[PDB]
């Protein structure tokens, strides 16, 4: 129940507390899937990319409190192009059956073997693709170690 | 209950954006609209390779008024355009119109993008577009017009403009 060996230790250390991950059901296999997500955002964005997706928020929200005009918005894209465009990571069982999510946070979706879908793939370069690809499979090989292989589908879904 | 050429996302997101039962010819309406966001899944399937086009139509209130601020943009819910460009800064919305003749601003707050129902773009349209853009909306409502004939509901739609 403890942090798998491909997750950064910097990246299981942040995921602690951004979700109460006991309360949900196969909360550590939730838990390791937002860390992929949020692996793949720093792959990606490794500068073009503000990485939203578990930022740390408490001094703005501090601002907005003696100020008393508004918090910060909870529903935030995990990345977002300065292009002025906003982007949300998908992991996903059939990129054939996709469908976009939201024109306003364009979907990067990615298999469990790393493979993009079409749009995903001409926004990274092949360096950035090789490294998902790569760190997917190390994923995929702990995933089957284990024998999670229904769990995660299942959170995928 | 969907016709066939509008795909079964387009249907299920289309439901809740307006009460259809409510309107006098509330099916070809929420057809019509379909058509209208298709259009803009069509157009936005441009890359500049990030993408070219923001979607806004029928999406989440929170997600746009995000986006909003973080591209110092503005529009009333009332009026809002239904996509955005990327690059050149500059909103649209989506009309189908049976005379692109003599158009003009329907609105001061976003530019207008109007086809036929035979799928013909405006001038000031088709300049905007890039001819990859045009065939398949041409394609598209090609399929939607032999539909709406083969249901015979062609009279319903031409008035509903």
């Amino acid at each position: 129940t403890d942090r798998p060996d491909h997750i950064d230790s910097r990246v299981w250390e942040l995921s602690e507390t951004q979700e109460d991950w006991i309360t949900q059901v196969h909360g550590h296999v939730r838990r390791v899937v937002e860390c992929w997500k949020y692996t793949i955002c720093c792959l990606i964005s490794n500068p073009q990319y503000d990485v939203f997706k578990w930022q740390d928020r408490s001094t703005i929200e501090w601002i907005c409190s003696k100020k008393k005009v508004q918090y910060p918005e909870r529903d935030t894209p995990d990345l977002y192009d300065n292009r002025a465009v906003a982007y949300k990571v998908l992991l996903v069982s059939d990129l054939s059956d996709h469908s976009p999510t939201s024109g306003i946070y364009h979907d990067l979706a990615f298999n469990l073997e790393g493979e993009a879908e079409e749009s995903c793939a001409l926004v990274l370069r092949g360096s950035q693709l090789q490294d998902i690809k790569g760190f997917l499979c190390r994923a995929l090989e702990w995933v089957v170690s284990n024998n999670l292989t229904q769990e995660v589908v299942e959170t995928i879904s």
